[PDB]
């Protein structure tokens, strides 16, 4: 027999090691690590330390792995022993570390992290997290110090039109957070409140209690979220209420996507969403978008905006002088507000009379000119948003490919279309990832979340270390599924009630019930009715994205679909995902129900909602439909 026999190591600091024990991986890598003598195992005694300052990193971090390790993990202040992870800000070492860089020590005077801002210490503690969560307590001893290539490191986030649940948010801020990812771009709508604005306030939109609540989570995880409010294209779901505002062609029709920024009245509607925003985000910038203003046709059907160039910015003006004016329009509205403004490249055009502030952060995702390297020798400030970082639900052309991404070489300085540029380039800001619903009903928001997984790897590490230590992706796989995903993540209650038969009193209207609740691959719920053998969908109402958006739409009974596959079901994926169910727990032990695509909660209608899709339409009191929570609390 072997006698096969856990080494079952001292905890603390061993002179002997094992010369190639492994050093688990970490995602950002941390590259030239030197080796040091011996080996540190997390064990029984095993404290977190740091100073009062950091207390709240190291009871989060002692918890944290406490719940991971299964052993007891404390978190203290004074003396740090060999047995000890230590946290140290020291923010002397701003040259060595930069604002988000750290260093690790691992040796006879324990784990030590250092950082020189408490982000940099936070940074310092998810690789710890990393490297302790893969069933290995003994660490190798040496020391790496590592700081990010690029300032700007993470994703686009679409949460515009249909409504992504502030629970999924809070995950994908734990998930960017583990990452080293610092940079959320968030194309949202906050709920309109001013007399001028609130016929703008249909769903989806963000309460500013949700905002402020995941802004507070972001800041502290060193995440910068930036809102969008897309312009002057892309705004149906502003002006649809507000045709006054939308801009008519050379015949007179009206698009409720384009903004009329010859009236001013319009642009002022727009500054007005800007200062509502201005309350409840805490970065300094403002995104506007300007992409796509004209996709569909072109600025010889709208007469309007020559005639408003040539008066505004001088004779010879053209409609791309007037939109590049109301860039640097809204540029001095945000400037004086103290932000910075961002855009979309393919804003940028051929300009006669105006010509663009050079101070606006330009997002580059279109090989549509200019080319990146010709924005480069003008001196625009610049962020990789290619293209081939993009996810959408529908647009199947949208799928990140991050083997191929890996193996081809691409980096940072790739922008869209493999339009090489230097990689150092000083004002080369970072790089990010693009999540887009499009048409939403092919996939729901936790199918989103397991397939963009790799994808957030791969940006995570060309952002921050820019280099390929695996040698292929393959490699690169394999550890970042033994690191995994972060507690917060592992924790989360996807289906907090077992399969099984309900009664459920909020459903009478539609059937006495009981019903029948099974789990499903997404972490949702198919509710079958007992009564009648048919399963209750979301299915019917206004729509955008394809997906019912109308606030008091009632749920019905359909033949059930078959709610176990996945998404590359796409010919009943409408079928299929209306009939899925997010059941969550409140504070404490109350159950509500929410259609898994409209992110809605069921509700007994009183008549008292206020909501401006109520007055054009109500369902009957005392029926149950779903409504945004923020009116039924
Ligand atoms: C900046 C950008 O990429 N603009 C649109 C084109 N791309 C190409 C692939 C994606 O499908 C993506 C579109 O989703 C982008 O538009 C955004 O669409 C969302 C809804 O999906 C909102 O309407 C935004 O305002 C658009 O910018």
């Amino acid at each position: 027999s072997s006698g096969l026999v856990p080494r079952g190591s001292h905890m603390g600091y061993s002179a002997t090691a094992p010369v190639n024990l492994t050093r688990p991986a970490t995602v950002p890598s941390m590259d030239g690590w030197t080796d040091g003598t011996g080996a540190w195992t997390l064990g029984e005694g095993t404290r977190v330390v740091s100073s009062d300052a950091l207390a709240a990193r190291a009871q989060s971090l002692a918890s944290e792995l406490t719940k991971f390790t299964d052993v007891d993990i404390k978190a203290a202040t004074g003396s740090a022993t060999g047995k000890d992870i230590s946290l140290t800000l020291d923010a002397s070492k701003k040259a060595e570390l930069g604002d988000e860089g750290f260093k690790l020590n691992i040796g006879s005077k324990g784990l030590e992290v250092i950082g020189a801002t408490d982000i940099g210490v936070f940074y310092g503690t998810r690789s710890v997290s990393q490297m302790l969560r893969q069933g290995q307590l003994t660490l190798p001893a040496g020391t790496v110090a590592t700081k990010p290539k690029y300032k700007e490191r993470g994703a686009t986030l679409c949460a515009c039109q249909i409504n992504i649940s502030t629970d999924w948010i809070d995950r994908f801020l734990s998930d960017m957070a583990d990452l080293r990812l610092n940079y959320v771009l968030l194309e949202m709508k906050l709920k309109p409140e001013e007399d001028n604005t609130k016929k703008a306030a249909t769903w989806s939109y963000y309460t500013r209690d949700d905002v402020k609540k995941f802004v507070k989570k972001a800041n502290n995880y060193g995440i910068d979220v930036i809102p969008e409010i897309n312009s002057p294209g892309h705004m149906n779901v502003w002006l649809e209420n507000y045709p006054e505002y939308q801009l008519a062609d050379n015949s007179g029709r009206k698009d409720p996507n384009k903004l009329d920024i010859s009236n001013p009245e319009a642009v002022k509607f727009y500054k007005t969403l800007i200062d509502e925003y201005d309350g409840v985000f805490t970065t300094k910038y403002w995104h506007m978008g300007a992409d796509e203003y004209m996709i569909g046709t072109s600025f010889d059907n709208y007469s309007k905006l020559k005639t408003f160039a040539e008066k505004q910015y001088g004779a010879g003006a053209t409609p791309n002088d007037a939109f590049t004016g109301f860039i640097n329009d809204i540029d001095k509205y945000v400037k004086a507000k103290g932000k910075q403004l961002r855009i979309w490249n393919d804003g940028i055009v051929n300009t006669k009379n105006v010509s663009l502030n050079k101070d606006i952060v330009i997002e580059y995702w279109y090989g549509a000119g200019r080319k990146p390297q010709e924005l480069v020798q003008d001196g625009y400030t610049l962020m990789n948003a290619t293209q081939a970082l993009y996810w959408s639900r529908s647009a199947q052309v949208y799928k990140v490919n991050a083997a191929r991404l890996y193996n081809n070489n691409w980096n940072v300085g790739t922008f869209d279309g493999g339009r090489q540029i230097d990689k150092n380039y000083d004002k080369l800001t970072g790089a990010k990832v693009s999540i887009w619903p499009d048409s939403s009903y092919f996939q729901t928001e936790n199918e989103v979340e397991k397939e963009i997984f790799d994808g957030m790897r791969f940006i995570s590490q060309m952002t921050w270390s820019d280099s390929r230590p695996w040698a292929t992706w393959n490699d690169m796989k394999a550890d970042i599924d033994k690191i995994g995903y972060p507690l917060d993540i592992r924790e989360y209650d996807y289906t907090p009630v077992d399969a099984g038969i309900y009664d459920i009193p909020q459903l009478k209207s539609i059937s006495k019930g009981p019903w029948e609740l099974i789990t499903t691959p997404d972490g949702y719920y198919q509710m079958k009715d007992t009564v009648s053998g048919k399963c209750l969908a979301l299915f019917t109402g206004s729509k955008h994205l394809d997906v019912v958006t109308q606030v008091g739409a009632r749920p019905e009974l359909r033949n059930c679909a078959d709610v176990s596959v996945g998404q590359d079901q796409r010919n009943t994926a409408n079928e299929r995902n209306t009939q899925k169910w997010q059941i969550r727990a409140d504070k404490d032990g109350k159950y509500t129900i929410s259609p898994a695509l409209t992110q809605q909660r069921l509700a007994i209608a009183t008549g008292n909602e206020q909501n401006i899709d109520l007055e054009t339409h109500r369902p009957a009191a005392g029926t149950v439909a779903q409504f945004p929570a923020d009116l039924v609390s």
